[PDB]
């Protein structure tokens, strides 16, 4: 009878990363573009609008601008691809896809787009070779508010200084520091885990303990 | 009308990381499991085959034993999923995708892997207190070679001691040392650049003196 198909209803993405979301739709042996209506659209915003084979970008609200691209090769198998590049915290949400291929239907994909952290900058300063005194450090951001557990390499937690504040570079996520002072020595391994919660989700950058010249 | 799609013709990616590198291919309905048949090789080297729901260790390549593996779930999506865990500087090339469901295509992504000087461990020791006199130290590992500058709070033109080595830890990285010898106050601030070129990175540690 001809109903348009969605082989999810839910994509968690992840943040600054690029999207990708599919309608799929009956295609007889050929496509031919002529008959063709896509539609994309996320609260009530035009994100694409597919007639004649082009794409009217007229109509797709300011801030999709040159952000969302639809595919051209996938339609030709019966599949409409949306892709928005670089996601931001605001693409969570509906979206909306409308195929109008003798045959209208829509569906309703549901998107998260999650910020993990797991992008960890680390650094180690030796602070006192006399005592072997070392600090390591690790920092990153995400969203929600993450917790630092430091280990050494046979899994013993270890009391760091963790430090949380809003990123300056996105308002809406965290910076998230922590800070070990061990004495410890070449060779040595500690681990920072960023974990958290609902669902958990860790993060963990390994740390060697290096050599440098002359005790 | 079957055609395997690719959503990166390239992917870079850092040493040591995980990479997941996808290829997708038309689902009809369900998942016929029993037909699905998908080969990942690299450069003349077999990494995943999977036949009929199966995936066939026996073939693949030793390199990859315990590091390799096809994303089982993504399958039912359209999605030939293949993920590295501890992406190594050999892991470089070309990969291909061989999937067969329904028709059978193949297409291939490059893979770039960039291993950047960005764990910078770093020293500051007194010489002299009499003198003010510090050595401030820095160490990072990478590919290629990296040189090392150093400037400080006011960009004045300072010069140190770059001694370079294999690295004992990854085979094939370079164990860059550099050495500054200078006076100075407390709380002042100097940093020591790394730097590769091809294309030019740099990467910069900040060097605290400590009061």
């Amino acid at each position: 009878m001809f109903t348009v198909t969605v082989p999810k209803d839910l994509y968690v993405v992840e943040y600054g990363s690029n999207m990708t979301i599919e309608c799929k739709f009956p295609v007889e042996k050929q496509l031919d573009l002529a008959a063709l209506i896509v539609y994309w659209e996320m609260e009530d915003k035009n994100i694409i609008q597919f007639v004649h084979g082009e794409e009217d970008l007229k109509v797709q609200h300011s801030s999709y601008r040159q952000r969302a691209r639809l595919l051209k090769d996938q339609l030709s198998l019966g599949n409409a691809a949306l892709q928005i590049t670089d996601v931001k915290l605001q693409d969570a949400g509906v979206y909306r896809c409308m195929i109008s291929y003798g045959g209208a239907d829509y569906k309703r994909i549901t998107v998260k787009v999650n910020a993990p952290y797991n992008k960890i900058n680390q650094r180690i300063l030796v602070v006192d070779p006399v005592t072997s005194e070392h600090e390591l450090t690790c920092q990153a951001e995400g969203y929600p508010k993450a917790e630092v557990i430091w280990t050494s390499s046979d899994h013993q937690v270890l009391s760091g200084k963790t430090t949380t504040t809003n990123s300056k570079r996105e308002e809406k996520l965290f910076n998230v520091t922590s800070t070990l002072r061990i004495n410890t020595t070449t060779n040595e391994i500690f681990y920072c885990t960023f974990r958290r919660l609902d669902p958990e989700e860790n993060h963990t950058a390994e740390l060697v303990i290096p050599e440098l010249p002359l005790a």
